[PDB]
């Protein structure tokens, strides 16, 4: 089963045929990309807020307009999917999802209301793909550059009526029906610990310093609970690297930041008339990010390594979470940098999948976002920035959909791409909830 | 070769699985969708400015979030393609194309600068796919809801250094190298009459009132010239319908409006804080549109009827031009109405292609645009509007990339979809110029 090896511009983009990404007919290559044998493993990679615009902008800057993402762009089977949520009262569509309702959709196969994690509009719990994988004897992995309590990772492990229910205090206040001391299953962090994926890697160390109000581990911080329950805790690159096994006897929990993990690139925030009155920007490495903090690729590496020891197979989710957060912050360098960071993780995933040959790799986003690519001389009403790209030309980005401090999600359908067994099920128009049923059928759960 | 029959939500979108668009595994159907036999015919349908956003907004409004465009969404093979232009001075990428540069890319296989038609950055002419088709004995059709001099239909039949060169007068002023009296090939309209497609249908009667400055038909209107050269002129739906043949002896020229053809739906323009200050809008049919004006689907139908008589095959391009024009105008109803208009035309194309069996249908856009779907309570700096959708819920659209009176194109990659022989060549990441080569190779040109 082939990967797309090189769909860069093949020539002189100014000459006839020089911008072509194809060197010949694709019918045979695509025939060869279609198998309905069982997936042994799945790797799902989510660029949070990574719409087609975010992919294009990132490619334009980092690789040139005619360049090629050896990870993101390399998956042969592509479609567009819909990620609309539901209004909680009416059950009618709500055309722009948040991260919680969208992650709930691919992870349980039920649509839900903005802010819901692993529950439906009736607040009824539904099983997640990770829970099902594990129940079937599969190894399970949950990796993110966000706090692990954030919606995308949390959706695989927690069932709560509001995604703000990070730890015991939040939960008692905002999700009283989920609060442990009220007879509920507990906060997001408490539920994550109960779920006991083999491998869990991200930020969100700070919520683990809260103490439980009830239950078996009442009166201990959640970290202590984790330790008392046999988890291996690591906090940096070197300690992650040292881990040699992860399973149900010795699950791995990696906590790499108090909150979200730091982004890799620095650049200024976009500003009003920024493309006109401020110089073109070149992104630079983020000086506030220590090399000791593992990258998404490094996290993804170790996770594959440890999960792949399972004879029966694994489920792994990997989230480039700060594409979204930097898009909210109108920061093109931040956003682009996190798209590049995700492309690196996709590369590791496909290289693994290629050699093993029974692994379904999926790359998409939870919803679209604000950023747009506009003409260099645009006079726009929102925040803009000129950037010096790999091509040696200026690209302007625009953030035009919020007068408040945060730019907003958008509701456009967006790219979903796949490689490997059952990848066909991503092609054409689908819904985010199909992804659940695709993964479930692929793994035979 | 199957068409996607029904990818609407399959059940109760509030219940598990109810929002699925798929009813089972797609590997078989997709395999059955892959053929490398020759395309006898090609029907290329362009929604001008119809990015994924535009598709989604139109689906949400007209069919509901979980609805299904029986034309647009029914093509089984899907990918995302890049449409960047070139800076004429540098030859480097210009990340946001106009309609002229993009149409030149698929019609010719060469990238070019914004505003160029059938010429490269050096202002050298390159042959178009329609010209090549004609050369090989195939029937040729060129259909648009725009002025026939507008960029998209013009790119098939005209080679000019500026897309503004509608007729003799503009050409002498702005493309003196192309001016007939200066020894050039002529204005866009003169070159369209030389190209002599079998079927040409659109708007743009105005420029035909001009008289030529030189050549055999000096002093005659370009309308008189068309008639002196054996063209059959039609002007409304009944006259179009009564045409029984179109060929090189009697080429068909349909001029249904003085400028662009009138749009199908009316609604108010989006305004600053429009979603907040103005009630939700319901689009209505444009009561100023005479029913004697053929719709795009009616023009498509007649074109297919006439072109399909050629035993060797045909090439037909069909453009839903006013998606772009209404997006520029921040008019959600006009925009969505034109996307619905296009979907009707696509259904005609697919219906023909399914029975005929050797016809490749391609549906895409020239570039992306401004419109975004945003949360109903968004407070945005640009122009917004709340719409009452078919779901019985409010959608808000936003136009946030220009302070001037035209909303701007955007550079995001966007959906391309195909059905029929060689439709594989649209899947994955491609470039707009690959489409040229795909069409060329499919017809053995
Ligand atoms: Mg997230
Ligand atoms: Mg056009
Ligand atoms: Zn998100
Ligand atoms: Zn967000
Ligand atoms: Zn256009
Ligand atoms: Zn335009």
């Amino acid at each position: 089963m082939p990967v797309l090896e090189n769909r860069a511009a093949q020539g002189d983009i100014t000459a006839p045929g020089g911008a072509r990404r194809l060197t010949g007919d694709q019918t045979a290559a695509l025939r060869d990309s279609l198998s309905d044998k069982p997936a042994k493993n799945i790797i799902l990679l989510i660029g949070d807020g990574m719409g087609d615009s975010e992919i294009t902008a990132a490619r334009n800057y980092a690789e040139g307009a005619g360049g090629f993402f050896k990870g993101i762009d390399a998956l042969p089977l592509t479609g567009q999917y819909t990620h609309y949520a539901l209004n909680k009262k009416t059950g009618k569509p709500d055309y722009v999802t948040d991260s919680a309702a969208s992650a709930t959709a691919w992870s349980t196969g039920v649509k839900t209301y903005n802010g819901a994690l692993g529950v439906d509009i009736h607040e009824k719990d539904h099983p997640t793909i990770l829970e099902m994988a594990k129940a079937a004897g599969l190894a399970t992995g949950n990796v993110s550059t966000a706090e692990l309590q954030d919606a995308t990772p949390a959706a695989l492990v927690a069932h709560v009526t509001s995604s703000k229910c990070y730890g015991p205090s939040a939960t008692s206040e905002k999700c009283p029906g989920n609060a442990l001391e009220k007879g509920g299953k507990g906060s997001i962090t408490e539920q994550l610990l109960n779920a006991r994926a083999d491998v869990t890697l991200g930020g969100g160390a700070k919520t683990f310093a809260e103490t439980a109000t009830a239950g078996e581990w009442q009166g201990k911080t959640l970290r202590e609970q984790a330790q008392a329950r046999g988890y291996q805790l690591v906090s940096d690159a070197a300690s992650l690297n040292s881990v040699t096994e992860a399973n149900q006897q010795k699950p791995l929990l990696g906590l790499f930041a108090d909150g979200n993990m730091p982004v890799r690139w620095l650049g200024p925030k976009a500003t009003y008339h920024g493309n006109i009155d401020k110089p073109a920007v070149t992104c630079t490495p983020n000086p506030q990010r220590n090399d000791s903090v593992p990258t998404l690729a490094q996290m993804t590496d170790k996770a594959i390594e440890l999960l792949s020891k399972n004879e029966k197979g694994f489920f792994l989710q990997v989230e480039g979470a700060s594409i979204d957060k930097q898009d909210h912050a109108a920061n093109p360098c931040g956003q682009i940098g996190e798209t590049v960071d995700l492309d690196e993780a996709v590369q590791r995933a496909l290289e693994f999948a290629k050699k093993e040959g029974n692994t379904l790799v999926i790359v998409t986003a939870d919803h679209a976002h604000a950023s747009q690519i506009v003409a260099p001389d645009t006079k726009a009403p929102g925040l803009t920035q000129a950037l010096n790209t790999k091509d040696g030309a200026v690209m302007v980005m625009s953030y035009g959909n919020s007068e408040e401090d945060s730019q907003e999600h958008t509701g456009s359908q967006l790219r979903i791409a796949a490689y490997g067994p059952h990848a066909a099920n991503v092609v054409g128009l689908t819904d985010q909830t199909d992804l659940f049923y695709t993964m479930k059928a692929a793994l035979g759960l």
